[PDB]
């Protein structure tokens, strides 16, 4: 391959665990997602790994990951780039609910769709909803590239896929091209909806694979800055398998 | 004063100390040089501040006292800028080097001029000297706006605030200057050499002004961005004189 990138998601935290859907909410990492974000840090300068650039979300979470890396790396210097067009998928009026509540109120079967499915977006956020100020009053989203009302509200994985694309061809592609390397630190969905751009992977097909947390991964990119071969997971197989077994089903 | 900007030097470290000039060195913080950053955070915290744009130097101490900052005001998402022209002063060939061994290897008088005055350089670092390969080698003097061959090899109290001039005119008045709430993470010495410009203090003056370590600087500025009045430290007056002592001898 003509050029290589990492990508990885931060670790995974408490609501996670509750199977709630922290999306657009800002999170901070608990000391876990610390952990996983350092042992990222510490494999990739095994690797030595030195990167020019770096990619994140506005979510501090993804921020925090990447310090977290480049302090284990020694390169703190290098730039970081934040921007929305990376956040997490945004779960729209299921955003705090658990299994049980979505399920009671809008049916198992639709919640299903919402989840697992490509293209079939969630009901947005509305400012009844516990959560809508503390997203939309945040200065953050007044200083976007587009104007705060422009701001989805809801999302499906496409949406996300057709909001990420963008920043991906205008901001990262060109440093990719100038011989640059890059670490973008980004979240479930952000990452699944670039691989799926970067890999060709079948609207079909995307639903089903996995994203391990705090796992280095490795796209080698051609003339044409799409994967030659899969995506590689770096670093020790059976901390990876660990990783791969906490985002099952 | 239309505007407002926000200035401040990281802890220092052990060698501050040994009467050491860590200079261009890129020493971490102690465990004292972080809890200032975090209790400065804390303070502009209970200001109220909401920062628009941070600049740093490319040392990390600096930076890593901008990111305690920004975690501490809920406030990762603010964009970073770094930049060689904000680091530290280059004490040259006495870097390293405690007063005593200054002093013998140089004389005591030209010891004293390289110290204190405004404007006579120190001898430059050669590539005999302990430090040179370290500040030298490091890929992050590669990608500077000036060739690492045109890099200071040892500065005075002037030279520092003539490389920090271009950095302040084409960088940050123009952000200034568009109503952004700026943060600057610095040093001594290009604190000090900013404040000069800004102020407008003398070339006698400049060395027995006061600059305590993590205390937030805060300089109110006309449309021509000059200063009005003195800059003002921000925050508990016990704390601020407890900083100032502690920068006096």
């Amino acid at each position: 391959s003509k050029y290589k990138l990492i990508m990885l998601r931060h670790g995974e935290g408490a609501w996670n665990k509750e199977n709630r859907f922290c999306s657009w909410v800002d999170q901070k990492l608990n000391s876990e997602g610390m952990e996983e974000a350092r042992n990222c840090g510490k494999q990739l300068k095994a690797l030595n790994f030195e990167f020019d650039l770096v990619f994140t979300s506005v979510l501090n979470r993804s921020i925090h990951t990447a310090w977290l890396i480049l302090e284990e790396l020694g390169q703190e210097w290098v730039p970081v780039e934040s921007s929305w067009r990376l956040n997490e998928r945004h779960y729209g009026a299921l955003i705090g609910l658990n299994r049980e509540q979505m399920a009671l109120n809008h049916g198992e079967e639709q919640v299903r769709l919402w989840r697992r499915s490509y293209n079939v977006t969630p009901p947005p956020i509305e400012e009844s909803h516990p959560y809508y100020q503390e997203i939309y009053n945040d200065r953050r989203y007044k200083v976007c590239d587009v104007p705060l009302d422009q701001l989805p509200r809801s999302e499906s994985l496409k949406d996300v896929l057709e909001r990420l694309l963008p920043y991906w061809n205008e901001r990262i592609a060109p440093e990719v091209l100038r011989g640059k390397t890059i670490l973008i630190s980004a979240h479930g969905n952000s990452s699944r909806a670039l691989l799926k751009h970067l890999e060709g992977i079948s609207d079909e097909d995307i639903i089903n694979i996995t994203l391990p947390t705090g796992v280095p991964i490795l796209l080698e990119l051609d003339e044409n800055l799409r994967a030659v071969g899969p995506h590689q997971f770096l670093g020790d197989q059976e901390a990876i398998q660990a990783a791969i077994k906490k985002v099952e089903d």
